[PDB]
Formats: structure tokens, C-alpha cells, sequence
């Protein structure tokens, strides 16, 4: 019933996804590890944002008669100290856009408006993630990695 | 995360439109708020607020875009002298802003930023909504005649 | 119906008003992309005070049968980094604190005692500002800019 | 502390022009009371009832200074016979009332009584306040006509 | 319906015994209050509050009459010096004002007008209470002594 | 900086505010060791007053960049019965308000508006302590001394 | 019941202590205060309305021992002009305040006054409590340096 191309699209969007889940919950976990606990708080709500995108994702490719992939992971982009992880999860998002604006242009060239604005509502939370990792990598410049490290040790 | 050049341009625009209107509508509601008709006040300084917080939308994204939001320049307010010609005002004022809000949400389709489109399509579903407060306005005018509408306006 | 030169000087604080909105409200967003969300909600509420400032004015101004100027907005000082934004705060209020004073003098020569009391009011609220800033830029000098900046990243 | 003989008599002048204001507004909220124009009436009573406030400051500044407060003359009404007289009538004397009390405020500045000026100036802003009113009813009766604006004011 | 020309002349008699008594009630009042002798004073507010309201109901009987409410003519004031003379004073003006109301009451009953009978009547009532007041107070300093009155009236 | 001869207005009022402080509150507690309560309450609430305008003139010096001065202490007028003690008050709240007079005098000459909004608010509450004070003085010779303190022995 | 004179001598050098640290340690909070040290200042002003307890019960008892409390005679304050040093000029001046109030303690026992030596101690507890604070703070700064010791009590 649904396009193959745009259900093509959609589950490639699900791939970038499935990597971000394992990823941001990994650095959370390392930061809740190390002591910083508001870094890891804050990336695990990161992983939970994801976590409800690809489930809107799976219910729109079985709605639309497709088959989503979950047995497809990609690479985890793990980080070894707070800079790079930061860095890391920003490399991640700057790529799942690209592949949102994408399959956005391929919904309305056949006309899948509804999955068109699904994705749309993705591109905005994955445009605020990234607003939220270029801001952490320019405090750790302003303030210097020490004092940032220090301004999430406590929740 | 860089946006285009023209998106940018387009949005501080969009920005430099809603500047004008935040201080054609405020000194609008303070006139009618002086002579006493202070429903046609209150519902005008809710519409300037409603600029104020389109304003604070556009300069955060400009900001997040990496572009410079641009308050210096002020255009040209449209004052009125009486209450029709200050309703006329606002209206030509708001078909302008539409105008140049279509023109922007088209160039946002064109380099796929896709989240500054649908920025500027709540900001112009709100101008619609303004638009067709103030020509129900208009049309009150000619229905009952200008006494009774503002005798209608008096009281909040 | 009211002192022509007082009208005058009513529209000069305004014109000042204006332009503290303006200058404060875009610092104000400039911290908050930064992530310094202390100094950006802090900067938020002066621009949130000038602007009834401005109202308070613009209703003064009509009272006396005056034309409220909204139209000219003289020269915003945007600044670069945190010491220069503080720094184009203090100066704006300066000079808007001179042009009250000389406001003040002339509605006590002509005995407008109302327009004297407004104006007195919002003086005491800009020397309330000026208070913060020079101790925020004399709060850098004693900890230290990216201390300071630590200081100001959570609200 | 005996207060500066010439700040009193200016105290008990402005306590002449609330006593007048007092009996002025009364009869005028009772007028529009009495033909049904009950908002009017309503927001007359309560501006009779804020000069009755202003008198008992006075009454009790001019005691403290150990000056004599003057109850005893009564300084001429200005009672309409319609609505566009009475506000006018009002307006007339609010102006009047001003004047003596820029007047007061001056003399008070000059031998350093800074507290009565202060009591003097708050008296002011209530009576330019009230002055704003009055010249916005009128503007309105120009804007609505008579009737409509009576219209207008007949419910609470 | 317009009332007895005799009538409304007695009423605006009432009317006018009222307001001497609101004005030096309310003086003596704040002359109390600034020797610090504030029970005194705030029994004597009540009663000048009381006077207003008088003075209210017979400005809207008037009106309804259709005869014109008198507040320009203002009677002589009785102040006292001290706390003797003042409830000595008020006294001599309720005995003149009960006098008046008793003379209003039989020419309301010869021509008939029984509503402006029962309000001078209520009004009565009210003056008969005050003048138990004053004349209990003069007793009491009769049988305390001045000075251990004064004791018993200053806190409130 | 502030203007220095306002400044040493300030420091001036202050002076007196820590001489009635000390003043005040030292009778305060002479009437609640003679069991006159009602007086000594009064008295207390009197000594407060002037601790909060001490505190208001202290902090507006500060912000001046003035010295606040609280090592000169004055003359205490303390009395030894009654009627000297609030003969002792009010002598010193008439010199107090002569020197707010002159300081008034002073800012109204320099334009500081907002030092003398403070030094009036200062004078109004300086006001409403004499009328408390001459009030109790007439009293004492309306009722007589011993029905005075009869009255105010209970709080 | 007459006090030891030389027990009242000793009160009254404790309350003079008292008396010059509620001077300091107010200009000392509202230095912090105007600094933006709001921790810091919040602090000091609750360790300076500690000393007017104090200096109320030291009165209270010389009062009820039948001396005359010295409130005239006031020694020398110790203002710093650092953080640094006003917590230093606040722990000499401790220093020297528990110095005598140990001597007032020991002279209370020589002649039996049981009840003024238990005040004393009650006040000896609270300095000591005061200095623990300040030896405490002066160990922060060298442990954390200035910079950050500064940095910790800017918000309260
Ligand atoms: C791969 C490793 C994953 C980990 C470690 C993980 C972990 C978690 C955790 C700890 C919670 C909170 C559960 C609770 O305490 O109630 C959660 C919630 C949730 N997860 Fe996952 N998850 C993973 C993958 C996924 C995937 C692949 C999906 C869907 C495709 C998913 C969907 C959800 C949803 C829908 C919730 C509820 C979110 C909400 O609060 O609305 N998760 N997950
Ligand atoms: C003539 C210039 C302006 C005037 C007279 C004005 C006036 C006002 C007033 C009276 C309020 C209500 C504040 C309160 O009572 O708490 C307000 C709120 C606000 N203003 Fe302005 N304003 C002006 C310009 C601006 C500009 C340029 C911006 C932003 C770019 C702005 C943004 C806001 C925002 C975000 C609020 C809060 C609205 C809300 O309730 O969400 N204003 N303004
Ligand atoms: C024709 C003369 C006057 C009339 C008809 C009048 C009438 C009234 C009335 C109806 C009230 C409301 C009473 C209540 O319901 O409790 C009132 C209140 C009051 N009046 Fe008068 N009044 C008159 C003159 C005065 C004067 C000469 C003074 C003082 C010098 C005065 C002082 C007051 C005060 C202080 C109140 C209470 C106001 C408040 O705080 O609500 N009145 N008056
Ligand atoms: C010398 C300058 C002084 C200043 C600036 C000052 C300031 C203050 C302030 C601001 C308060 C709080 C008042 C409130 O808002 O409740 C206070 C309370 C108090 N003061 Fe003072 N004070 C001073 C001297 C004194 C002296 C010399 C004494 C006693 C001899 C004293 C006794 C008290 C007492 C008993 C309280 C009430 C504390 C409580 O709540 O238990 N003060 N002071
Ligand atoms: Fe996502
Ligand atoms: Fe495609
Ligand atoms: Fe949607
Ligand atoms: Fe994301
Ligand atoms: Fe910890
Ligand atoms: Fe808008
Ligand atoms: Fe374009
Ligand atoms: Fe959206
Ligand atoms: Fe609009
Ligand atoms: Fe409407
Ligand atoms: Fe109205
Ligand atoms: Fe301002
Ligand atoms: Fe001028
Ligand atoms: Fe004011
Ligand atoms: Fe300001
Ligand atoms: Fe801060
Ligand atoms: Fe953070
Ligand atoms: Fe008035
Ligand atoms: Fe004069
Ligand atoms: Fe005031
Ligand atoms: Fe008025
Ligand atoms: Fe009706
Ligand atoms: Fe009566
Ligand atoms: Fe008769
Ligand atoms: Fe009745
Ligand atoms: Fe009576
Ligand atoms: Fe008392
Ligand atoms: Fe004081
Ligand atoms: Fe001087
Ligand atoms: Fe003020
Ligand atoms: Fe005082
Ligand atoms: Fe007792
Ligand atoms: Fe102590
Ligand atoms: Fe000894
Ligand atoms: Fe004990
Ligand atoms: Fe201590």
C-alpha cells in the first residue's frame, strides 16, 4: 500500500535512530559511571527521545504494509572522555538530519504528506538535540573542560 | 550547523515585519485605551503581544542558525488618526507581513530547512487569524455604522 | 495641553526606553544561546521592565495630548562576549540616567509634579540596574571571567 | 513643631476645594442615580468618596501642624442640570483644583515642608487621574453622541 | 409626582442640620485622635458616618420629589476646645436637630406624605441614640472625674 | 561616584539613626524594667524603625562608593523618668529632621532624585514618631502623669 | 537586690564588645551584599542580629542588677577591606571578645552570681560557635583558593 521508496526512507530514519539509542544510553551510562551525573541524566533522556521516535517510526512503516528493520545497526560513534562523546553524539545527529531532510523531500514528491510531517516533527527534535550539544561544546570552550565538568557532577 | 545566507535574510525580514507591528499595535491599544475604548484597547494590546512572542521565536532561531538578528532597523509604522483608519492600518500592514511570509516559507522549501518553514507557517497562520479579526472589524463598521460599533467597544 | 518641552523630554526617555528593550532583549537571547541561562533570564526581566517603562510613558504622553514617538530607535550597543555586553548595558544606562535628570529639572521648573514622580520612579529603577552591573562586572574582576560565566550557565 | 503659617492656610485651601468636591460629586452620582444612569452614578460615588479620603488627610496634616482645619466655608457648587453639564462642571473644577495645588506644592518647597508637598502630590495624582476621566467622557460623547453614550451607562 | 413645596423645604432643613453635624463630628473626631484619646475619636467617626448616611437617604428622597437637594448652604459649626465643650457642643446641635425633625414629621402627616414621615422617624431614632450617647458621657465625667474619663478613652 | 557632599549628608543622617537606635532601645528596656510594658513596646518598635533606616543609608552609600561611617557615635540623650525620656526622644527627632531638611536641600541642588526620595521617606516616618511623641506629652498633662503610666503599664 | 559593682563593670565591657560587633558584622554583611557576595552577606547579617540578642540580655540584666547600661562608649571596628580580611577582623575581634568574657565568668563565681555567670556562658557559646565559622572559612580559602571560595557564596 505505501510507497516502497518512502518506506525505504522511513526505515533508513529508523536505522539512524536505533544507533542513537544505543549510543546516547552507553554515554549516559559512562557519565553516570564517572560522576557526572547531570551529563548522564540528560543523555538519558537524549536516548528516551529516540526511543519514541522509531516507535512512531515501526507503527508508520506497518501501517503503510512495510517490513521495519530492527536487525540493522550501524556504527556507534563511542566516545573516550566527555569532549569527544559530546562531539561523537553531534557527528550522529548532524548525519540523521541530512537523512531526514532527504526522505522529507522524497514523502512530498509522491505526496505521503502525513509521513512527511511525521519526519518533520523528528527534524525539530533532532535540530534541538544538536542545539543542545553546540552549546555544550561552546561552554567547555567559554568556561574551560575543568569548571564544565564540575557544573554537572550533581543533578 | 550554518544556515543559509538567505534563510537568514529572509528570517530577519520576517523579524524587521514584526518589529513594526509590536509598536503600531501597542501605540494603537494606548490611543484607544485614552479615549475610553478599552475593549478595542485590550484586544489590541493582546495582538502586540502576540508580535512580541513571534519576535522571540525569530531571534532564537536566527541565533541557533548562526545568524545576526537585526533590531536596529525600524520601518515605517502606520498611525491612524481614528479608529477606522487605524484598523485599515493594521490590516495593510498584516497583508504586507503575509506577503513576505510566503515568499520566505518558499525559499525555505527550496534549501530543505524544513523546521524554519514550519516556524514561519504558525507565525502566518496567526496573521491569518489577525487578518480576519480586523476585516470582521471593517465589516462591523458598515453593518451597525461607526457610533454603535464603538459604542459596543467601550467596556471591558 | 500639556508643557511642550516636557512632552519633549517624555519622548526622549521613551526613545531610550526603546532602545533598552531592543539591546536587552537580544543579550538576553545571545546568553540563552550560549547556554549562560542565569545571565539570560536575568536580562530577560530588565528588557520585561523597560518595556513598562515604555508603557507607563506612552500613557503619560497621550494624557498630555501628546505624540508618542515610536517610530525613531537610536543606535543599540550590542556587545560580542559577557564583559562587553554588561559593559554596553552600563553605558545605555548611563546615558539614560543623565537624560532622566535633565527631564526631572525641567518638569519641576514648569510644576508638572505627576511627570516629575513617573520619571523619578523609573529613575530608581535604573539605578536598581545599574547596581547589578557594576557589581556583575566588578563580580569578574574578583572570581574571574570563566568562574563568573560557571556561575551564570544554570538558573 | 508648629508648622509654616502660609503652608496652612494653602493645606486649608485645598480642604475647601475637596469639601466643594465632595458635595459636588454626592448630588451628581444622586442626580444620575435618581435617572437611572447607574454607572455613571456608581462612578461618581466613588469619586465623592476618594475626595472624603483626601479631606481626612488634610484634616489630620493641618492638626499635626497645629493649625486650625476649616470645615466651616463652603465654596461655591457647580451643579449641572445634564450629563454633558455635570462632567463639565466637574471638569471645571478639577482644573481649579490643580492649580491651587501647584500652587501649594511650590510654597511647600520653598520652606523645606517636604512632607506636606509629598501628601500634596499624591492629592495631585488622584486629581489628574480624575481629570483623565472626565475629558475621556467627553471625548467619548463626541465620538458615540449623547444618547448612545447615555445608552451605554445605564447598567451597572 | 411632585412632592409638597413645604415638604421638600423641610427635608432640605433636615439635609442641612446633617451636614453641620458630618463636619463637626468628623472634626472633633480627628481632634480626638491627635490628643491620642482614640476611643473617643473612633465613636465620634461612627457618628459622622452615621450623619452621611442620613444626609444620603434624605438627598434621595428630595430627588425623588423632584425638588432640588440643598448642599451649598452650610450652617455654624460648634467646636469645642476640649473634650467637655465638644460633647457639650454636640449635644446643643442634636437638641436643635431633633427640634427640626419633629417639626418636619407633623407637616409631613398634615399633607399626608407617610414615606417622608417614616424616613425623618428612622432618622429620629438614630439622633435620640446620639443624644444618649452625649448625655451618658457628660454623666460620666460627672461621676469619674475629667481626668479619669480621659484615662478610660484612650485606647481603643 | 556618588557626590561627596551627599555622601557625607548620608553619613550625617546616619549618625543620628545610630544615636536614636541606641537611644531608643535603651529606654525601651528602662520602661520594661519599671513594668511600664506598653511604653517599653512602643519604645522597641521605635528602635527598630531606625535599625531598617540605618540599613537603607548604609546600602546607598555603598552604592555611591562611599565609607558608610558607624564608629562615630554621638550624644544619647537618656532620661531618667517618664516624662524626660520622651522629652529626651523628641529632642532628638527634631534635630534629626532639621539635618534631613538640609540633606534634601542638598540632592534636590545635585539632581541626586533618589537619595532624597529615600531621605524623605526617612523624614515622613520621622514625622509620625513626633506626632507620637508630643501626642503621649500632652496627654501626660491632660490625664496626669500617674493616670499616664497607669495606661501603659499592660501591653 | 544591688549587683556587684565590679559584676556590672564586667557586663558592661561585654556589652561593649557586643555593641562593636553588631556594627561590624553589619557593615561587614552589606559590604558582601553590595560585592554580590549574597551568601556571605546573609551570614554576617544573622551573626550581627546574634550580637543584638546578645547586647538585649546584657542590658536586661545589668538593668534588673540596678546599673546603668553603657550604650554611649563605642570602641574601635575593625573594617576589612577583602574578604580575606573581614574574616580575619571578625575573628580577632572574637578573640578578643571571649578573653573577656572568661574574666567576667571567673569574677561571677568569686561573688556567687550564679545567674549572671550561666548568661555569659550561654553568650561564650555562641562566640565560640562564631569562631568555629570563621576558622572554618579562612581554612576553605586556603584549601580552595580565593577565587573559588568567592565563587561558592555569590548566590544564595
Ligand atoms: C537498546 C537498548 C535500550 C535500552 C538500554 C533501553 C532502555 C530503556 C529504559 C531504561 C527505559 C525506561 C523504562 C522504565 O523504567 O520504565 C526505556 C523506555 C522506553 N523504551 Fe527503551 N531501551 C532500549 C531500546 C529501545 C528500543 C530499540 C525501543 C523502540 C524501538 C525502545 C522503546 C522504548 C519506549 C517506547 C520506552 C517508554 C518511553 C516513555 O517513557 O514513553 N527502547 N528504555
Ligand atoms: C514598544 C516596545 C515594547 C513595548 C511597549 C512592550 C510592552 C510589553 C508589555 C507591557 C508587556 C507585559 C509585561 C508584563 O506585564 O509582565 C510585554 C511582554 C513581553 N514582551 Fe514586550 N514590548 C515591547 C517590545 C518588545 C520586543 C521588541 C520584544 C521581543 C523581541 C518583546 C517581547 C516580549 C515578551 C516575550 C513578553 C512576554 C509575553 C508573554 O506573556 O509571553 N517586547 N511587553
Ligand atoms: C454631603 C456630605 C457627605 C456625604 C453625603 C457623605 C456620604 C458618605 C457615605 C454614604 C459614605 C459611605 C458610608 C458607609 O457606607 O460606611 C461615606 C464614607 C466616608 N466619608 Fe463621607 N460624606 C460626606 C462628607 C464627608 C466629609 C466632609 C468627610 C471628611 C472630612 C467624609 C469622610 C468620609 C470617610 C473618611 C468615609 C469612609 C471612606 C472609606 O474609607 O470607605 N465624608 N461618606
Ligand atoms: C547599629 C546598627 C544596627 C543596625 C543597622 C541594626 C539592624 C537591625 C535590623 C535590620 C533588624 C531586623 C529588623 C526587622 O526587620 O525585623 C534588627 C533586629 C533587631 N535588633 Fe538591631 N541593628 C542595630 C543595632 C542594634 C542594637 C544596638 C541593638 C540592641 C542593643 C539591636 C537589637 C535588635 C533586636 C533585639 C532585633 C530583633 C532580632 C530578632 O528578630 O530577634 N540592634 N536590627
Ligand atoms: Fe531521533
Ligand atoms: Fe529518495
Ligand atoms: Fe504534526
Ligand atoms: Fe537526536
Ligand atoms: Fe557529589
Ligand atoms: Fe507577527
Ligand atoms: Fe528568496
Ligand atoms: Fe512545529
Ligand atoms: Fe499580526
Ligand atoms: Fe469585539
Ligand atoms: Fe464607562
Ligand atoms: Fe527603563
Ligand atoms: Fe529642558
Ligand atoms: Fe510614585
Ligand atoms: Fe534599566
Ligand atoms: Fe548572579
Ligand atoms: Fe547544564
Ligand atoms: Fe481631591
Ligand atoms: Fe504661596
Ligand atoms: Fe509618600
Ligand atoms: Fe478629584
Ligand atoms: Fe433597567
Ligand atoms: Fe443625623
Ligand atoms: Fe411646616
Ligand atoms: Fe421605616
Ligand atoms: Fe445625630
Ligand atoms: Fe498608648
Ligand atoms: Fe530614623
Ligand atoms: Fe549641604
Ligand atoms: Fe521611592
Ligand atoms: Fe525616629
Ligand atoms: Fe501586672
Ligand atoms: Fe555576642
Ligand atoms: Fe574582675
Ligand atoms: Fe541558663
Ligand atoms: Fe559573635
Amino acid at each position: 500500500k505505501g510507497d516502497k521508496k518512502v518506506i525505504q526512507h522511513l526505515n533508513k530514519i529508523l536505522g539512524n535512530e536505533l544507533i542513537a539509542i544505543n549510543q546516547y544510553f552507553l554515554h549516559s551510562r559512562m557519565w553516570n559511571d564517572w560522576g557526572l551525573k547531570r551529563l548522564g541524566a540528560h543523555e538519558y533522556h537524549e536516548s528516551i527521545d529516540e526511543m519514541k521516535h522509531a516507535d512512531k517510526l515501526i507503527e508508520r512503516i506497518l501501517f503503510l504494509e512495510g517490513l521495519p528493520n530492527l536487525q540493522d545497526l550501524g556504527k556507534l560513534l563511542i566516545g573516550e572522555n566527555t569532549q569527544e562523546m559530546l562531539q561523537c553524539d553531534l557527528n550522529l545527529e548532524l548525519k540523521a538530519t541530512k537523512d531526514l531532510r532527504e526522505a522529507i523531500v522524497h514523502c512530498e514528491q509522491v505526496h505521503d504528506y502525513v509521513s512527511r510531517d511525521l519526519l518533520k516533527d523528528i527534524l525539530e527534535s533532532e535540530e534541538e538535540h544538536i542545539d543542545y550539544l553546540e552549546t555544550q561544546l561552546g561552554l567547555i570552550q567559554k568556561v574551560g573542560l575543568e569548571n564544565y565538568l564540575l557544573s554537572h557532577m550533581h543533578e
